[PDB]
């Protein structure tokens, strides 16, 4: 339960980065080009937390897994969506680069 938990509060966590990404936009548009090419910066930066912090927990179902399997199984299918979550984050973040 706590994992699950926990994992809930990552997922949140996600939501609430890109909520992130999307306030540090707004600022004049003279300035929002400069502000989009700062936000990739500092997006490329926040990727190298994001990947071991999900990590993390992909790692800590895996053990549940064998120490349980029966039941973690639907957890991973839930984690599968934090997963695809980042993906998208992932390739968003590589448009913008190029």
């Amino acid at each position: 339960h706590q994992f699950f938990r926990d994992m809930d509060d990552e997922e949140s966590w996600i939501k609430e980065k890109k909520l992130l990404v999307s306030s540090e936009d707004y600022g004049r548009d003279l300035t929002g080009v400069q502000n989009l090419r700062k936000k990739h910066k500092r997006l490329e930066a926040e990727l190298a937390a994001h990947e071991p912090a999900i990590q993390g927990v992909l790692d800590t179902g895996k053990k549940l897994s064998d120490d349980n399997t029966i039941g973690k199984e639907e957890i991973q299918q839930r984690l599968a969506q934090f997963v695809d979550h980042w993906k998208e984050l992932k390739q968003l973040a590589a448009a913008r680069g190029q």
